[PDB]
């Protein structure tokens, strides 16, 4: 029922998400009762922000896939803030697990280090499985 | 409404549970509320547990999560043997299981341990599992 409007994206979809002063941020799109907020109004959805855990509502119109990656990744916000950093460990690795990804791990290997195989197989194109693997079930 | 933790997954605030990370045997947990953690809120289909033994916070998902009562089929017997930290968590997971079951033994933590972890990996006699729910 809830985003049945015909409008992009659902419950679990993995998105970047863009707020006026801010860079595209990555985001999974949830249900309004798990926000402890309110019902979205119409053409609206509620997101979740990786990395900080907020709820925002946004414009289905203004969201994208997360799959459209190397076109939304920002590398200057990347190096600049740890809080973007922060951000595309936790939404990476919600897609690896989806998409049954794993990496070579060793520990104790710091944030950018886990991140860098990560970030290369996104901007790969989340090889093998492709966009497909990043969907929920 | 709308609420922490309302993502129509399993496992609310106070439930003992195993968690399972990549590189640890499934561990003894409690699920606590974000606002215990000093962190953030966690993210849809995910729960933020305490693990028993060090206190530890981590957000885990639900899918790798289990209710502590499924006892014998998580617990590892070969990290039991070797892990002295996994020996003491299962003391004070056990030990919540026991307050909550209101169980009672009779009565060193090795010693402690040997009729708690019977009861445990017994099936909870006689509460079974509903014994270990909170409140
Ligand atoms: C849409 C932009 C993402 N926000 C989420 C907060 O609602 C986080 C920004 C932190 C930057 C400070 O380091
Ligand atoms: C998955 C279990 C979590 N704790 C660590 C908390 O991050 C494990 C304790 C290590 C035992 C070393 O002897």
């Amino acid at each position: 029922s809830e985003y049945q409007d015909g409008k992009e994206f659902g419950i679990g979809d993995l998105v970047w998400g863009k707020i006026k002063g801010f860079s595209w941020w990555p985001a999974m799109v949830v249900s309004w009762k798990a926000t402890s907020k309110r019902q979205a109004m119409s053409g609206m959805r509620w997101v979740q922000w990786f990395g900080d855990g907020k709820f925002s509502e946004v414009s289905a119109d203004k969201l994208v896939a997360l799959g459209l990656f190397s076109q939304h990744f920002n590398l200057a916000t990347f190096n600049k803030l740890v809080s973007y950093r922060k951000a595309m460990y936790h939404a990476l690795e919600k897609a690896r697990v989806r998409a049954g990804k794993t990496f070579p791990s060793s520990p104790g290997d710091s944030l950018e280090d886990q991140l860098k195989p990560m970030l290369e197989w996104a901007h790969g194109g989340f090889k093998p499985t492709g966009i497909e693997g990043l969907k929920p079930n």
